[PDB]
């Protein structure tokens, strides 16, 4: 008919803009600045790289780690980043100068994963030693030591307002834990329990996001301890592969996958709604911009690239 016309799209359409090279050996994680401006990486090449978010421009490295590194995140102003290394430090950068403002020192094997508290004051890791290590940004101080997992800590997350955090482990335990006393909250382990390789609060901290090595991703209503959705059909047996909640565009959830391809799934349905092909090894670390519709992905050591992709929904 000449009336037919154009259906709303359900589905989102990014594609490939631009592929960010430099990194040495496998990159670990991508995270985009909360002023949307910049996205950092960080590597097993012991380097962190801040990169421009919508030119995918090179702008610097950060250096000092003495081996390589897990993690890394952004305080909530774009000023400072923390990187989670296997030197058993984690550091406090100044971005603009490059320098190492802290180096925290106790945990006893590698730091695999770190944030910041929404006010920034704080900082949480986990590590392969088994605890959860929470410190003060300004002194550098470790305030509390947490007895959280019998097994290595591959995820740790604060909530909106920063009053809780919630913790992954292969154990196969997610526990989530008050701030401000260090007490356990909660422990979800419904039914049997792979390893759990990534955990996050969802943005209005009512749900967590967990990541479990049998290709699987669960959304947990955690007050009720009841899976609400599943989503399958990538490949997630081996390694700790970061998952976001796409907020900008439509309402998806964005993961990489052992098969190379970025996953990206219908909250709501499940439904895979696009496969990202071009990395050429394990895509580890996705980041969602937090205002446009732009993704980062990451790949192992026989790519070594970050991708941004952009999509009109």
């Amino acid at each position: 008919s000449a009336t037919q016309s154009k259906p709303t799209p359900v589905k989102p359409n990014y594609a490939l803009k631009f592929t960010l090279a430099g990194h040495t050996k496998a990159v670990s994680s991508v995270k985009f600045s909360p002023n949307g401006e910049w996205l950092a990486s960080s590597s097993a090449d012991k380097l962190i790289k801040i990169w421009g978010a919508y030119d995918g421009k090179f702008e610097k490295t950060i250096s000092g780690h003495k081996l390589g590194i897990s993690d890394v995140a952004w305080s909530s102003d774009s000023n400072l980043l923390v990187s989670a290394s296997d030197d058993k430090t984690l550091k406090i950068w100044d971005v603009s100068s490059g320098k190492c403002l802290k180096t925290l020192k106790g945990h006893s094997n590698y730091v695999f994963c770190c944030n910041f508290n929404p006010q920034s004051n704080l900082i949480v890791s986990g590590s392969f030693d088994e605890s959860v290590r929470i410190w003060d940004v300004k002194t550098g101080k470790c305030l509390k030591t947490l007895p959280a997992h019998s097994d290595p800590v591959s995820a740790v997350h604060f909530n909106r307002d920063g009053s809780l955090i919630v913790s992954s482990s292969y154990d196969g335990l997610c526990r989530i834990w008050d701030t401000a006393s260090g007490q356990c909250l909660k422990t979800l382990i419904d039914d049997d329990n792979p390893p759990v390789s990534f955990v996050k609060f969802s943005p209005n901290g009512k749900y967590i996001l967990a990541a479990t090595l049998d290709n699987t991703l669960k959304l947990w209503d955690y007050s009720k301890g009841k899976c609400l959705k599943t989503y399958t059909g990538h490949k997630n047996e081996k390694y700790c592969i970061f998952a976001n909640f796409s907020v900008t565009g439509g309402k998806w959830i964005v993961s990489g996958s052992e098969d190379n391809l970025v996953y990206i799934w219908n909250l709501q349905t499940k439904e895979i709604v696009q496969k990202l092909q071009g990395h050429t090894d394990v895509v580890i670390s996705t980041a969602c911009h937090p205002t446009e519709n732009i993704i980062a992905s990451a790949a192992l050591e026989n790519d070594k690239t970050i991708k941004l992709w952009k999509s009109d929904c």
